[PDB]
RNA sequence: AUAAAAUAACAUUCUU
């Protein structure tokens, strides 16, 4: 009566609690919650070997780990910056032991250790999914069929499986074939038809363009929807603005969404605005149409949205941008100020909205719209992050108007905010806008002269290398920012035979490293 | 727990 007993009380009771957490709107709750997580997957490896194994139970981690990834993800927008991929951060180490755990849980299923359900089999799919592992979704589902549990291979054939199924069916054989078979039937039926199988037909077909009969589908996945489980009306509807490449109709939605005409409610997914905007720019090269979405995404989100939604919403806004102007900075240094006082007038200035614009500025190549980005984070006020004193430090790069003066202040400013905001040692980050203030320029006017056929920028850059060694996150750069960095800009060689003398003369002044 | 178990923005600075 207890083969696995108390490890299976303690599971259903750790994985409910972490799964009302995740669907309710640090903190003790927020520990308890990826505590939970490590728990329930430390009694997996005990329990996968009890038949008292409910694919209930398994579907129901299953899905806190989908809801982990969910979590995780929401997590990194939530920081005031990115980590550096050089560091540790809970990002990456949770992402990869969510994923490795539904690695494991996939195998055992293939191999037939463990059973699952339908409710579990979209979790994981989904969950390979979201963790771009489109081909593997492929592989696992079509294995599925040939088990010995017909269990869990019906259940890996069930209609709202199937609906995950068919986006990733037809961008890999563009067959319509089975889509227009089910659409005839679906249309027609009086029976349940599962909201996960109107969705995935509903994406094929605005694929395919067939808007018709996606529009039709859409409505009758409207009439049916429950408001329990309204989210397949959400994917279907950003699916329309940002899949669809008739511009009218994914326009006429995202209207739907700005005027709050929909009885549903829906969150403006900055990744759909995105796609929207790319679109409008590939299809019709009109700024003016890409400029007054933006505007309308921005007084959507105003200040109710984390910061990083915004960040991704103006990397894509001022990368079309600097395309569009990228052989006039007169027209566009006055498209900028009406840019700059819409953006006032909506919010207050964050920080990512002029590091993204300088960064892209760099393509006109001049100091002016240097020296204006940077008066303006101290004119507006803008709560500064180490992210700008990188960017502003790499923008002497893309200039020539620039002395070693210049380059060292700025890396000087750079280690002090670095030391001001608890940074620990000098991150990759750091180093890399260096070598593009120096080693880049330096490689790229020598490749004009051999293609036209305060002193050394190299100098000063292998000058603060050594004397800021010590405070390097590991030796290794030391490798990758002289040998390594040569190995891609050869000009760096003919200065790497003297490092070895290494005389510095620079001014660190560090504090609270 | 039972035609059910929905929805999750992958941001600016980082070739090694
Ligand atoms: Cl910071």
């Amino acid at each position: 009566a207890s083969p696995w007993r108390h490890e299976l009380l303690s599971f259903d009771e750790c994985v409910s609690s972490a799964l009302k957490y995740s669907t309710t709107p640090k903190n003790p709750s927020f520990a308890m919650f990826w505590d939970s997580m490590g728990r329930a997957m430390e009694l997996y490896y005990s329990l996968r070997e009890s038949p008292d194994f409910n694919a209930y139970r398994v579907s129901r981690l299953i899905h806190l780990l989908h809801n982990g990834l969910r979590s995780t993800r929401d997590q990194l927008v939530k920081l005031s910056r990115k980590p550096d991929y050089d560091s540790q951060s809970f990002h990456k180490e949770m992402m990869n032991f969510l994923c490795n755990s539904l690695k494991d849980i996939s195998d055992d299923i293939l191999i037939g250790k463990v059973s699952v359900s339908g409710y579990g089999a979209t979790h994981l799919l989904t969950s390979f999914k979201e963790l771009s592992f489109d081909d593997d979704c492929i592989r696992i589902w079509e294995a599925s069929k040939n088990l010995s549990d017909e269990t869990t291979s019906q259940a890996f054939q069930e209609p709202k499986v199937v609906g995950f199924m068919l986006p990733l069916l037809y961008a890999k054989t563009r067959s319509l074939t089975e889509p227009n078979e089910l659409y005839n039937q679906i249309i027609q039926s009086k029976e349940f038809i599962h909201p996960n199988l109107y969705s995935g037909l509903i994406k094929v077909f605005i694929k395919a363009e067939d808007y018709e009969k996606a529009l039709s589908l859409f409505g009758q996945l409207c009439e049916k929807a429950e408001v329990r489980n309204y989210g397949y009306l959400i994917e279907t509807h950003l699916s329309f603005i940002g899949d669809s490449k008739n511009l009218t109709l994914a326009e006429s939605f995202f209207d739907k969404i700005i005027n709050d005409e929909m009885p549903y409610k829906i969150i403006l997914q900055v990744s759909t605005v995105n796609s929207f905007l790319q679109n409008i720019w590939k299809a019709q090269n009109d700024f003016d149409h890409v400029y007054r979405i933006w505007e309308k995404a921005v007084k959507f989100y105003g200040n109710t949205v984390n910061p990083g939604i915004l960040s991704s919403l103006n990397n894509t806004f001022f990368t079309i941008f600097f395309e569009n102007y990228i052989n006039d900075n007169i027209n566009g240094f006055r498209k900028l100020q009406e840019i700059i006082t819409f953006y006032s007038g909506v919010k207050k200035i964050d920080e990512p909205f002029f590091n993204v614009m300088l960064t892209r500025a760099s393509i006109w190549h001049e100091r002016s719209i240097i020296d204006f980005i940077d008066k303006n984070y101290t004119l507006y006020h803008i709560p500064r992050t180490i992210i700008s004193y990188r960017i502003l430090l790499k923008s002497l790069g893309s200039i020539d108007n620039t002395n070693n003066e210049e380059i060292l202040d700025r890396w000087l400013e750079l280690v002090k905010k670095l030391n001001e905001l608890g940074q620990q040692y000098i991150a990759n980050a750091d180093l890399s806008a260096l070598r593009d203030a120096t080693v880049v320029w330096s490689q790229s006017k020598r490749d004009e002269k051999v293609f036209s056929a305060s002193e050394d920028r190299i100098e000063l850059y292998l000058k603060i290398l050594k004397r800021y060694t010590p405070y390097f996150r590991a030796t290794k750069q030391v490798y990758r920012y002289t040998t390594g960095c040569a190995e891609s800009y050869p000009i760096l060689n003919e200065y790497l035979s003297g490092y070895s003398d290494l005389s510095a003369e620079d001014i660190p002044v560090p504090q609270l490293h």
